[PDB]
């Protein structure tokens, strides 16, 4: 039976940087999750670029993305970021969070199929209103940290409603750190700075394959200044280092 | 097809007094560059680099039941302390857990092992001398060029195995991840032999960088365990100077 507990030993990592946020860490073998804040762990926020994980799976499952070697060609038209003005592989597009590449994937998938897959995946509030290519950036789609770790555990076990081949392709594209004892798969997200009363959200979600154990994690925090952005990885990294998972 | 000799990497070898070869191919195994044409095609014991085909064969035959198979340690002494623990497939590959792969090979058996090495065009395909040590001590031999051809087939999912099984092994071979590139690689060491008949050390793999791919295979004569670090530092310095990694 799945369980969750609230911890306090991680609060010092948040208050030291004056951050309002939540970390959820689940140990696969014990089906046990721990968090610094049960209420915020259940609160649903815009997934932003973390939506690229289900978007990639749906793109492959629908055939919009032909295979793992698919190249997304840049047509030479100006893009919002210098980093996106080039041909990208699936891993390249995921690594730099290339919004235009995923906007085009979502358009070819279409609203009917996108809605079907988000329901099969139990992904957040499953609300894709506001436009087929912006409902995850600044739309109505919301997902909690607890829902993110449930979704990533399904992906890890190849239990999503998609071919094992397509789940394996996305799992390898999400590798961000490799060491002899562990492999980190992760994805960042940032909705924007919002306002002082309504700050934006920053995410870091993923999982760590350490020896024979697997740890699923989801971090989110309020962000009103782009200088705080490095904290989306430093806070969860410091917590997982103190737990002996990475480092 | 062609192999072209590149004298600009000799410095990395002579600075360390190493007798070895580096083979580097961009996009495909059609055009490879090397410091030594003769040694690039010379066949050597694969040692732990054989864990790559052994893992694919184990998955294809069902000996390795699935992606998340745990290889339990029975508690009996193993030749290295890092092998005395339960291991995932990636864990067994990354610490080169010989006894895990010896038991996989025994269960695959000589007939199936021969069939797959023929399908994979894996070196001289000689598995004689003992099903649990042919790649460590006997007559199996493969060249640096044949290693890059085999890894290119794996990269393209063109080996005679399911795409699922090739994807499982490719993920188990990831050894370095950066925003710009992903390195898949495997080390090998036959032992020290003698000053006159040295052992061999390997480093083989590929680098997925932006939209480009680079296949590499390194081997060197080795008669002292103190020289093992060179099997990664020499090819690493060559690929860093080529702007592929670092
Ligand atoms: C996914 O997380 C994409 C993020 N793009 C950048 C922003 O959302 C910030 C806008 O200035
Ligand atoms: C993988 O290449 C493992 C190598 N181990 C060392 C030997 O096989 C020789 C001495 O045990
Ligand atoms: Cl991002
Ligand atoms: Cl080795």
């Amino acid at each position: 039976s799945n369980s969750i507990t609230e911890n306090t030993s991680w609060n010092k990592e948040f208050s030291a940087e004056a951050v309002n946020g939540v970390f959820v860490l689940c140990k696969s073998s014990s089906k046990s999750c721990a968090t610094n804040d049960l209420a915020r762990a259940s609160k649903e926020y815009l997934p932003a670029s973390t939506f690229k994980i289900p978007n990639a799976i749906i793109g492959l499952e629908t055939g919009v993305i032909k295979n793992e070697h698919q190249v997304f060609k840049w047509d030479g038209k100006p893009r919002a970021m210098k980093q996106w003005e080039r041909d990208l592989t699936l891993r390249g597009a995921i690594q730099v969070s290339a919004v235009p590449v995923f906007q085009q994937i979502a358009r070819e998938v279409g609203e009917v199929r996108m809605q079907k897959y988000l329901k099969k995946f139990s992904y957040g509030n499953q609300n894709i209103s506001g436009g087929i290519d912006k409902f995850w950036l600044e739309d109505q789609l919301r997902i909690s940290a607890v829902n993110q770790v449930e979704f990533l555990e399904s992906l890890y076990l190849n239990k999503l409603s998609a071919s094992k081949e397509n789940q394996l392709i996305v799992k390898e594209a999400l590798v961000t750190e490799a060491a002899p004892e562990y492999l980190v798969h992760s994805k960042t997200g940032f909705s924007g700075v919002g306002t002082e009363s309504n700050p934006g959200v920053a995410w870091w979600v993923g999982w760590v394959e350490k020896e024979t154990e697997v740890y699923f994690f989801a971090f989110n925090m309020d962000i009103d200044n782009e200088s705080k952005l490095p904290l989306r990885k430093s806070i969860p990294t410091k917590i997982m280092e103190s737990e002996g998972i990475i480092g």
